[PDB]
């Protein structure tokens, strides 16, 4: 038995890793099929940081002042392009280890896996949700600009998050793979306040069904409550608002373990309004929130992929 | 900056694994030159499991009771032998996609990823640490049997654990890649104990520095402690003495962040001895124990 927030096998992703340098700035960019993407931070310099003019830093660059690095070997570029705040640098090579892929933009609350990259090279991964104030609680050293975030389904990779910056709070900020920031955010060195951050309910509720599967069964209350009556407390507790399509995503679990889903928030509303008293579920003293519903059936399953 | 568990990147491990099937057991092999390995227990059936005797139950099989697949196709076994625990199946074609690679064995309280695999494909890679005990505590579905745990040198492999089995408690247990169990346990279904589990010292410390590194500094204090006065607290609360061979391997996070080895036992001495009062160490309540200094200096200077 046991519970790890496991990451999804990398391999395939670390195919597609690559080195990208602009002038004296050096990151990380994603080869698939003919196309390399990455951050366009990648044409500032030290003085454009605090407000740069995209548009014009690039009209400024050739296809031959993109270096793009694969292992050893040298890509050719022969495209250049801005989409939203990803470059594209079409090469004359498509990168034969290209997996089947598509691009999703995910949803707040929702967890992937995120392989860490510096200069090109593969470092580590780990598993993370996407908080939902649309901040990353990652690991990123200087160098890991455009490491990226997926999900594999059996033989295809959904890429759903480019890293592109941390905040003056220490979080992490970044896009989809067509560009668009998640959350409110600006590819510049500013203050920018990603606001509120709250915990993902439906997620707490996900791992509670986790640890009673496992033989945890200590926080199962005599109580049950309602959506609304549960919503009031998760309110106040800077809990997500939980929906009937949360309930509705629960609904395996709730099945397996015998346990009505109101039921469960009535016990995780006394968790909220009495603490731990210094207990711990699955080895956690704080509830723990990056795994989804599908992640637990997932892991209790023991889904495999290619 | 930013502290995470991160396993190593898992693909060229996955390069490796195959499916090992013998009489209706499936479980999984790694597949490293001409040889494949595997938990000798994929001979047993459900009436051996007690108390098998391996040497008979092996000189009941042939070659061509082994079925080994790697992805769609399956390979040629031309040879069989064990080793320790191990069962080495000779296959007629060496992976061509072999990684530099070495065999490992690991001191406790040593970290490794795992690749968990069922039936010769990967569910998911994570980091662990080897318990005192000899132990590892892994991801929720018994039947991982034969995925392995490793770490990555630049383009190296270092093999270091085989999945052989749950105990009763749930925990895993398991091998080298020379097949000798790490801590007491054998492959047989029976009741085993693992014994007292206690918190890795030295990986607590080093994730201290790790939260000085990213800015929480609330528990450093200015106290005085010595090895043995230190351990006197550690051993109440169930964790591992601390040795100089830690204090040694400490040192560079001590270089790196201007806070003496010592200092930060002062440090942990006081959180033990107070706990933590609802405060939090790198968003943990609890102390940290799956980092090695090794660990925090390659993260914390982004080793790839
Ligand atoms: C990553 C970065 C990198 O770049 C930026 C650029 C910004 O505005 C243009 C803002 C911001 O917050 C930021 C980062 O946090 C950040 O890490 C820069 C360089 O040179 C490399 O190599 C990275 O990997
Ligand atoms: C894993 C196992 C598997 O096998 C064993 C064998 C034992 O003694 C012979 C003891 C033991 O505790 C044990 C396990 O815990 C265990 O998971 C069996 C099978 O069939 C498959 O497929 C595995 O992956």
């Amino acid at each position: 038995s046991g519970f790890r927030k496991m990451a999804f096998p990398s391999g395939k992703v670390e195919g597609c890793m690559v080195q990208v340098t602009c002038g004296t700035t050096t990151l990380n960019g994603l080869w698939l099929d003919d196309v390399v993407y990455c951050p366009r931070h990648v044409i500032c310099t030290s003085e454009d940081m605090l407000n740069p003019n995209y548009e014009d830093l690039l009209i400024r660059k050739s296809n031959h002042n993109f270096l793009v690095q694969a292992g050893n070997v040298q890509l050719r570029v022969i495209g250049h392009s801005m989409q939203n705040c990803v470059l594209k640098l079409k090469v004359d090579t498509a990168n034969p280890k290209t997996p089947k892929y598509k691009f999703v933009r995910i949803q707040p609350g929702q967890t992937f896996s995120v392989l860490a990259c510096y200069n090109g090279s593969p470092s580590g991964v780990y598993q993370c949700a996407m908080r939902p104030n649309f901040t990353i609680k990652g690991s990123f050293l200087n160098g890991s600009c455009g490491s990226v975030g997926f999900n594999i389904d059996y033989d295809c990779v959904s890429f759903c998050y480019m890293h592109h910056m941390e905040l003056p709070t220490g979080v992490h900020a970044g896009t989809d793979l067509e560009g668009n920031f998640y959350g409110p955010f600006v590819d510049r060195q500013t203050a920018q306040a990603a606001g509120t951050d709250t915990t993902i309910t439906v997620n707490v509720l996900a791992w509670l069904y986790a640890a009673v599967i496992n033989g945890d069964r200590w926080f199962l209350n005599r109580f049950t409550t309602t959506l609304n009556d549960f919503n009031l407390v998760a309110m106040k507790y800077n809990y997500e608002p939980l929906t009937q399509d949360h309930v509705d995503i629960l609904g395996p679990l709730s099945a397996q373990t015998g346990i009505a889903v109101l039921d469960m928030c009535a016990s995780l509303k006394e968790l909220l309004q009495n603490g731990m008293n210094g207990r711990t579920i699955l080895g956690s003293a704080l509830l723990e929130d990056e795994f989804t519903p599908f992640d637990v059936v997932r892991q209790c399953s023991g889904v495999t992929f290619q």
